[PDB]
């Protein structure tokens, strides 16, 4: 059953075309076969989609897949939304619920509030392009007035080629005057790769500087330049290299020849790319499920003129995107599930922190759970709170009144309290305030030596170090060290 | 289908309105067959031939009267209905001539909950207690909101 | 390898001990903040130079 389908594909997505005929074949042909007719055409003209659209109507297709842009993503749904053709795409999702409308790309939004949460930012920059449309903006300043946040959103899209040296010297020059530190990008991977090397030209990416890109392909993009800086880069994936059935794909990608399959002799692949192969998937157990249900999809006629006054649609269509919500498979990014409307849930998005050895993941958001890290505590050198012990006495340590409801080294006050804040100041370390235990200053047992008191916590490395009440005699500088006096006393 | 029925009908000159979503549609369609298309709408945003529109703008004049008044912080309640190209327009001059700024949709609100939604609304301005308001709607917006 | 690590900021400073100063390249570090002298024998502005 060669079943007639439509694509619609720009004149410059070679990858995507790629992968999409190489999920044509790599699983198919157990049953009912597809008829992709493909329109390499543009994207911007809407009056180009129309022609188009109504093309593959005149064919009389029973499926049309494809991209959109933000200037046609109207004309798409007032097309679907009255003829009952279900439409599946990879784009950016739609901001109203429009029937016929399947779209594979899950939500960033809300994983976004949640890094920016997570972070605990106050005050930054947001440079958007208005090309991807606006619904993050929108999302973003909402979240903003309620969380106290201060934005200074910045358009940067519209700018033309031959001032593009020039004009991001002049932005973020005035990013300094009120000394920016935190940035948001939000960009096609085209735009983030020229505003890296501008940064990178006029030394942006130091130590002290932080960057967030809002994309699905965080590493699908360059990342050697700034990785050995000192700014500190994270950003999202959804593809993740570590599984069975992707390691797979990669292999299986890597081995292919270049000329066959322009954009494929390559190690990473595109999160877009990676989405038409699902899509595939979706789409034939599509078919799969009406031949179960042995639902017939006989056209049983010609179509006709897509101005037909008034054009008539056929219900079978809304049986079939009723059958294509319920779809639920694994894919390249994991498992799917769809809602009543054709929006993506059950969906999972990894963390991704660049390094100096390069890219790891953090932890994982999902989409009804918030932020969860993975526990990744790599952290090999912490200092130390260093053992301070010491004894009760007026007023060099003395409990506070309020000790239970207090904590640590919160509860001691006293000389040797200040004076124990001092040499942690003047030294720079962390330190914890103890007691001994017996309750003595020390001597040494009779017949074998065993220091008690607060010379053995020294002597037999139990104590790191006392600031305290003690004298200096003969017979402790054997065991233990002591500094210059700091304060004189008698008998 | 109108526009394709009139130009069938063989139209000299062709006229009427248009929305935020259409706009597009229209342009495309004038741009390929050059035929002269007028409106009283909102302006457009990129230059487009065979496209007359009568609504002069209205940034600049807003934005003059901004310093005029000489202000610091305020709010802004906008609707998406007739755009979003006076509010991609005041962030600049918000960024450099370092404004406090709050721009909040108000366009989304179903009839069913246009009374206590917008005292929400009013309730999280008296969080920070605003005083400067630029509203950004249509009349029929208007005459609800001041009620 | 400079320009790399980041090591061109306000605050350092170069001196190149070669005579084409101007004869590597410069467009590098030519915005970054830090700092270059060098030294020329060629002087461009000269007649018959
Ligand atoms: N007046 S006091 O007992 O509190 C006191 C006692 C002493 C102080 C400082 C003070 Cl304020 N510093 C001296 C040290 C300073 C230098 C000279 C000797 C030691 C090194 N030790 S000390 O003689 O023990």
């Amino acid at each position: 059953n060669s079943i007639q389908i439509g694509g619609l594909f720009p004149r410059g997505a070679d990858q995507e075309y790629s992968a999409f005929r190489v999920g044509m074949v790599q699983f198919s042909t157990s049953e009912f076969r597809l008829t992709p007719h493909i329109d390499n055409l543009e994207v911007a003209n809407s009056f180009a989609v129309t022609n188009a659209f109504c093309s593959q109507f005149s064919r009389g297709v029973y499926a049309i897949f494809g991209f959109y842009d933000k200037k046609s993503v109207n004309t798409i749904t007032s097309f679907c939304g009255t003829l009952h053709v279900s439409f599946i795409t990879p784009s950016f999702p739609t901001d109203g619920t429009h029937p016929f409308v399947i779209q594979m790309r899950p939500d960033l939004k809300g994983a976004l509030l949640s890094l920016i949460e997570y972070y605990q930012w106050d005050k930054f920059a947001y440079l958007y392009d208005s090309d991807r449309g606006l619904s993050t903006l929108q999302a973003v300043l909402d979240s903003a007035a309620e969380k106290k946040w201060q934005v200074t959103a910045i358009n940067v899209g519209n700018i033309n080629n031959d001032k593009k040296d020039e004009t991001y010297r002049s932005l973020f020059q005035d990013l300094e005057l009120k000394k920016e530190r935190r940035v948001i990008l939000d960009c096609e991977r085209d735009k983030v790769n020229d505003i890296v090397d501008q940064v990178i030209t006029i030394g942006k990416h130091v130590k002290g500087y932080h960057y967030i890109i809002a994309n699905l392909g965080f590493t699908d993009g360059d990342l050697l330049k700034i990785q050995f800086g000192g700014a500190e880069v994270s950003g999202f994936q959804i593809v993740d290299y570590d599984d069975s059935l992707v390691s797979k794909f990669i292999e299986r990608w890597s081995t292919l020849e270049e000329k066959e399959y322009p954009g494929a002799h390559t190690a990473t692949i595109k999160y877009t790319s990676a989405l038409t192969y699902d899509a595939v998937q979706v789409m034939t157990e599509a078919f799969r499920n009406l031949r179960k249900q042995r639902i017939e999809i006989s056209r049983r006629g010609n179509a006709g003129d897509c101005l037909a006054n008034p054009a008539v649609p056929w219900g079978q269509g809304v049986e079939i995107e009723r059958a294509l919500k319920q779809v639920q498979v694994e894919g390249l990014s994991g498992n799917i599930k769809f809602d009543q409307n054709g929006k993506r849930i059950n969906y999972t998005i990894n963390i991704m922190e660049l390094k100096t050895n390069g890219p790891r993941k953090i932890g994982y958001w999902s989409e009804v759970d918030k932020m969860v890290l993975t526990e990744d505590d790599t952290s090999g050198l912490e200092q130390k709170t260093v053992v301070v012990t010491t004894i009760l006495e007026s007023p060099y340590v003395m409990m506070k009144k309020n000790h239970e409801m207090l904590e640590g080294n919160e509860r001691y006050e006293g000389y040797c309290v200040d004076l124990a804040a001092e040499i942690a100041k003047h030294c720079g370390f962390k330190y914890k305030l103890t007691i001994v235990g017996d309750g003595k200053y020390g001597a040494r047992d009779a017949d074998t030596k065993i220091w008690n008191g607060m010379v053995g916590e020294l002597v037999y490395g139990k104590a790191d170090i006392a600031i305290a009440p003690l004298t200096i005699t003969l017979v402790r500088e054997e065991v233990i060290d002591f500094s210059k006096p700091f304060m004189s006393l008698g008998i």
